[PDB]
């Protein structure tokens, strides 16, 4: 076929119920991940090509970066809890990979600052149950399919995608075969 199994994507030996729909985990540490995002804007255009009424997670990961990686999670549960993903994603990638300036959990409460969350809320938020829960879902759908690397895209609990087996010659080329390939399996 045009899609095959083990190719474009690989099936999951033991299948996630109730996983959510379309599910990435990334790290802040992770240099393809500051590809997908920066370079490739991934997310974006899966998004851009997915079904109407299928919505889409994205969970940070502990197993990179030792006590600022677990740091980063809890920043990330933060993020996804006052709703300003899309303002500290890039901050915080360039302040880990780029400028090497987010040494503690203090740095990455700066880039908040920065982007305009106040203090209070934040470490309100930081210090909150709702954000202790939404630490513990990223870290249990990470745990549920055996997660070792990233980035990493999971659909419908069942199928994961494969970027190693996709042209890499031409980056745009690259983005849209990935996408076709999450609408592919989302209709599967």
């Amino acid at each position: 076929a045009q899609y095959e199994d083990g190719k474009q994507y690989t099936t999951l030996e033991k299948p996630v119920a109730g996983a959510p729909q379309v599910l990435e985990f990334f790290s802040f540490f992770c240099p393809h991940c500051y590809q997908f995002e920066e370079v490739l804007h991934i997310s974006d255009n899966v998004k851009k090509k997915l079904p109407e009424g299928v919505k889409m997670t994205k969970y940070h990961v502990n197993f990179m970066g030792g006590d600022l990686g677990k740091d980063l999670t809890q920043a990330w549960a933060v993020a996804m809890a006052l709703g300003v993903e899309d303002k500290v994603t890039v901050p915080l990638f360039e302040g880990v990979q780029k400028t090497q300036t987010i040494r503690s959990a203090s740095d990455i409460r700066d880039v908040f600052i920065n982007a305009g969350i106040k203090g209070e809320e934040y470490d309100a938020a930081w210090n909150s149950f709702v954000v202790k829960s939404l630490v513990a879902q990223q870290e249990k759908a990470a745990a549920d399919v055996q997660l070792r690397g990233v980035p990493a895209m999971f659909v419908n609990g069942k199928y994961q995608l494969n970027p190693q087996g996709m042209d890499t010659s031409n980056m745009d080329v690259f983005v849209q075969q990935y996408a076709d390939t999450v609408k592919y399996l989302s209709e599967k």
